[PDB]
């Protein structure tokens, strides 16, 4: 393990230098504001250059991803599983969202907040969506231009597209291939930024610990933060999951529980949603039974677009910055963190620690200060391996979910 | 036909429920406005959503329309064929503006708003004229930038495009299925709003009709609107047409007009430019003699790129609507409506009712209050039926015209 | 020479029409300003119309010149004939700026320039890049956004396109191809520009005369320019190749000259870089014994995509164009300039005078005022026919270097 994953030993170093000369330095002097901003400059320079890359990954990724992978699902099992996973994704956004208004760290009308909401949700002009949203001010009252991209005119009207292509059928082969290609693209011009990451993480540590003004209540907040993702997945995976299966299938849920307890240990340990597969198909198929001929369907799609707590971590992190900078939120902006919440879940999946990277979906969509991540990044190498726990667990109870929906199905394509 | 033409019936039931919500709620009281709002606003997520889905369709439509369909037709129908359908829609349309301008209903200089024109038609920089158009301000002068789509740019560089593709031939044939991809999928998405469209045009009416004031001035306005397109209709499809025939062919023109004068009335009656085809096919190689050589290339095309009557109805309520809400135009737009009035006429085609689509093209150019096409709506289920007829003359005329011209062409043809 | 070569006898007839409309309306009168802009009006269609055309024209030829045109040269010779081209222009293009800074004709801190600078680089927003460049100014200081295109931004992600598109081989067939077709689209209609060229050329020649206010120091400074390009041109191409000729090969360099000293005269007559490879074959495979397998790969490259006079020229006539409306620039905008004279020289090549072409980059790159090029067009009939024959000796003194340096690589290859 001395050299394997170099990466994540490059990350360790710049953390660890990061930490150490912000150390030195706020020990050193009160320090002239434009040479903190010269040393905090690398982590500016890796900000603005991911924001680069988030306009051809939404448009290509969801054109590659809804039209040629959807091709001819099993009819009944395909939608139960898409009704399953966009059910508890949601519902676990709206969990996070509650308690982190409801324990509150970090310390217009309503209707025409959510009439601006259904405003930018179908965007006027498409070019005036990729960089300015609209917005209502007073006096009568008017609508004018702020700026800041509008991620949710861009989703819903490629949602469309990508659905209005999958309907077309085989006619339209000379554009998903050409989307493929340029997501292709997009990804690898992904992994030299993430390359270059380390130098730019350790100089934004610099950058955010030296002008913090403060050295304990910052520590205090963020162990408020650390609480408050605690208790949103443990009252999810232990309360919300059992309650669903339990409405539904009318069985206890220990005895489900069993199998995948034990699979959860390794879960754990090994923090990844795709490294728990071989794990979790010997447990699911021999210790309960479950039919072969729907978890290999329901398990391997579901280690990528359903993980709650990539949702649930998602979504309380966006919110602890914005109450960290003293912007409060209205129900014109709440939304938008809900819902991307949701369309940044199913995105970044099977790796460690890849809430880091959706992360900047939402700091852009709901116009917070995008270069306030790393007080997120310091503390997350043990918030990470309890996450993918319950990514795991989400798979698991759907599947046996659609299993017990579908077991007639199943034994009347039997015979 | 209880159940058949679905979408007419729920456009009428949304119009009748409209407005007799309007002759309830106006009778009801002096309304809060805010409601008067959220009770129109799904006609403003009618309006938003259509506007959002006119920058890919010019784009698609244009480039599909130009290269690949004038692909080798005959080498002097074709000319001669597009010679005349150019020319009697702009005169169709310089004949509305006028007219509109002359009986005046609804009730910077004119150099540098021409050059601000022809800065307009060349655009700067591409994205720059997807949102935001060039205009001419005070102190000298200067030049500076108002909101709103610039229509003349693209389509200018977009019809350059198509061409310029066109002449390169079968080298290009990786990029027309693509853009035939693309418009494919456009019109897929127009059709599933066309499907939520009623109770858009319901709530539209509502809000138009509740806010108006008065319930006589504007049926007074909206009667000499019909009046001025009843007498543009007629004073073009009897006088500027005939002469048309008259001055090359020097021949009796009601001669020609005994087989369109039968073919008329089911004109009249079906109100659609494709549903008079097999009607118009036996009218004009029968009844006139005219060649089948000529019938097959110039009937079936005409009946879709040349449209006078969708012209002169479009062209007239443009600056109808212009002419309700005090706004007053210059030079630097007249030629902005002359001219979409032609490049909008030729798109929307072969069926009944289409004025109430494409105008949203030149609601847009002209810079115009986009949710007022209601007044339109509630009078255009006895304009059309008329309309459609002219479309037809319009046609049958050209049939003859290039007949009688390419009667020696065909002739040394045969031997 | 009647006949052929049109287009540059209309240019001869339009530049000499212009100026004697100049002589005549100079010693007319006082002029109106407006009728004065009115006839300057053509050259100023041409601009923006020729503007228009450098977007798809970047993103075009970056993309097909990149990916599709490295595929697979020898190992060595690509990379030491790249080393070579980017390292000669790149001096070049530096030692323009320095002169045309020290001569001076033509008669926020810079740390805060120079962050200006790399933040433009690496832009925010993809389409807020194509029409806006981020600036800083003052209050504290804070970071908005300015008119004008950024062409830095745009060339560094569709570089880092082009190479992630290289990479990734025989799977992408489907992109570079339409790129390729795009390509031929944009260049048609480049063609179609300069066929209507020199009436809008004539019309900015007199517009710029007229109102010039002085025919005596224009005429000064125009000297001045020609020759600092001069200067510069003897100082490149006497002293800098042949000392990067003896530094690494220790030969004498006139022994080198003889035969390339026979090519430059008919290099000096006949003003192209591609009318003069078969003589420069014969020159350099005979009579100084150099190898044929690097000369066909490092000659005919070279004289595309290596001419260091049209670096020299271009960077030197952003700068005075500059230093005529007294927009002094910083060092914000100057490396601008010194790396888009890079990005400008590679581009258009193997032509006479392609210099009063691809300056409509840097003109728009630094935010100039572009319609001031006619005062370059009076004076470059003298200026081209030298400047390619450094053209021609940047290629000959690299195929001598990059043969000296592979000449063991040869004979290893050889047995
Ligand atoms: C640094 C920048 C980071 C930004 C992160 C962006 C990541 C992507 C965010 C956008 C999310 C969507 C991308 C596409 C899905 C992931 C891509 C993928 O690989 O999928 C694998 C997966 C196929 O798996 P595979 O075969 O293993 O590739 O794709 C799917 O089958 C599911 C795709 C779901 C698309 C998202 C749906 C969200 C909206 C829910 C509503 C659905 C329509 C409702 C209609 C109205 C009611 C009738
Ligand atoms: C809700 C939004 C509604 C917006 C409505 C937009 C509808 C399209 C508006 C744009 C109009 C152009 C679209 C393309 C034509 C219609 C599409 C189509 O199906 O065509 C069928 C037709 C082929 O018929 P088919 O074979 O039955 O499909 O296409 C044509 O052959 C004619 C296309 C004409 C294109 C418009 C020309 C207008 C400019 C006239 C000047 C011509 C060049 C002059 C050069 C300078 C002088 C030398
Ligand atoms: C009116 C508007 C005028 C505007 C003028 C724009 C003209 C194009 C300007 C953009 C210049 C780039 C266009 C592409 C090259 C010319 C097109 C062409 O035909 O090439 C022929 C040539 C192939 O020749 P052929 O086979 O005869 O076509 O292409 C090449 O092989 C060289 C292409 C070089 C591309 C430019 C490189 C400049 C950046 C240098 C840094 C390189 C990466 C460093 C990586 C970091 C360090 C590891
Ligand atoms: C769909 O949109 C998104 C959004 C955010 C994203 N974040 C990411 O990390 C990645 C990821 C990556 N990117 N960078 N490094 N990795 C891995 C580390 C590594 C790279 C090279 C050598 C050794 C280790 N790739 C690169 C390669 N992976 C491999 C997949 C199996 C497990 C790890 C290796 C996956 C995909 C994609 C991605 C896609
Ligand atoms: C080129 O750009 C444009 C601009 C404006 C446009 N306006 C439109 O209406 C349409 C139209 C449509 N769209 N919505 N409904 N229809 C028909 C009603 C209907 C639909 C489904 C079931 C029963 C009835 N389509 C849909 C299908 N048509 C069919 C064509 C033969 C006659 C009617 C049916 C034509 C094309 C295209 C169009 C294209
Ligand atoms: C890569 O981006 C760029 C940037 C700036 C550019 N400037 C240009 O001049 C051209 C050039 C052109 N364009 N217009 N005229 N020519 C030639 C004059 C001519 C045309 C027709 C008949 C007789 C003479 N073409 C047109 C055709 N050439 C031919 C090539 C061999 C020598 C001359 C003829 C080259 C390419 C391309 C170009 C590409
Ligand atoms: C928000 C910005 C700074 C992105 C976060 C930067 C760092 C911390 C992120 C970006 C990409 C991430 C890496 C992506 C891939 C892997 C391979 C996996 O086997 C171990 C984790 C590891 C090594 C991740 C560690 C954390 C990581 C290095
Ligand atoms: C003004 C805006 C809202 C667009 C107009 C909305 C309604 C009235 C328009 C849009 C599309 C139109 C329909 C398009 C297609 C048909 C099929 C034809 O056989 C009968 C008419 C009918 C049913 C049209 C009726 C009017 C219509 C429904
Ligand atoms: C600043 C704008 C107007 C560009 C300059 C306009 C004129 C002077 C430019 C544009 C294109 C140029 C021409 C491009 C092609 C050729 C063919 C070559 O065999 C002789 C030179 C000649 C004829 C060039 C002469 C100068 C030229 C005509």
């Amino acid at each position: 393990k001395l050299g394997k994953n170099l990466l994540l030993t490059l990350t360790v170093f710049g953390v660890i230098l990061g930490a150490v000369c912000g150390g030195l330095l706020r020990l050193a002097s009160p320090i002239h504001p434009d040479v903190v901003m010269l040393i905090a400059f690398p982590g500016d320079i890796l900000m603005r250059m991911l924001k680069m890359l988030i306009l051809p990954l939404i448009i290509s990724s969801l054109i590659t991803g809804l039209s040629g992978l959807d091709a001819k699902a099993s009819g009944r099992l395909g939608t139960r599983a898409m009704v399953y996973y966009m059910s508890t994704t949601i519902i676990a956004a709206v969990l996070g969202v509650i308690l982190v208004l409801a324990i509150h760290p970090g310390n217009v009308s309503s209707l025409d907040a959510f009439l601006d909401l259904i405003r930018n949700l179908f965007p006027e002009n498409l070019v005036q969506a990729c960089f300015q949203q609209i917005q209502t001010v007073t006096k009568k009252k008017g609508l004018e231009f702020k700026d800041g991209m509008n991620v949710l005119g861009l989703i819903g009207f490629f949602i469309a597209f990508g659905i209005a292509m999958g309907k077309m059928g085989d006619q339209a082969k000379l554009m998903v291939d050409f989307f493929n290609i340029l997501n292709e693209i997009v990804m690898k011009l992904v992994i030299m930024i993430m390359w270059y990451s380390p130098l730019g993480i350790a100089c934004l540590i610099c950058g955010k610990i030296i002008a913090i003004k403060d050295l304990e209540v910052v520590a205090r907040q963020l162990g408020m933060y650390m609480v408050t993702v605690i208790i949103g997945l443990i009252i999810h995976g232990g309360i919300f999951l059992p309650l669903i299966y339990f409405v539904v299938t009318r069985k206890n849920p220990f005895s489900f529980f069993a199998g995948i307890f034990q699979a959860w240990i390794t879960a754990l340990g090994t923090a990844s949603s795709a490294g728990t597969l071989p794990v979790t198909f010997r447990c699911l198929e021999e210790n309960l039974g479950i039919d072969k001929r729907v978890t290999r369907f329901v398990l391997p799609v579901g280690a990528t677009i359903n993980m709650d707590g990539t949702a649930l971590y998602e979504a309380v992190a966006a919110i602890f910055i914005a109450q960290m900078n003293g912007v409060v939120l209205d129900g014109g902006q709440i939304v938008t963190v809900s819902l991307t919440a949701t369309l940044a879940s199913v995105g970044a999946a099977s790796i460690p620690s890849a809430g880091l990277v959706t992360m900047l979906l939402i700091l852009t969509a709901v116009g917070l200060p995008t270069e306030d991540i790393s007080l997120l990044v310091a503390v997350d190498w043990l918030l990470d391996r309890m996450r993918t726990s319950v990514n795991v667990v989400g798979d698991s109870f759907g599947a046996g979910i659609v299993y017990h929906l579908s077991k007639s199905e199943l034994d009347t394509i039997d015979s």
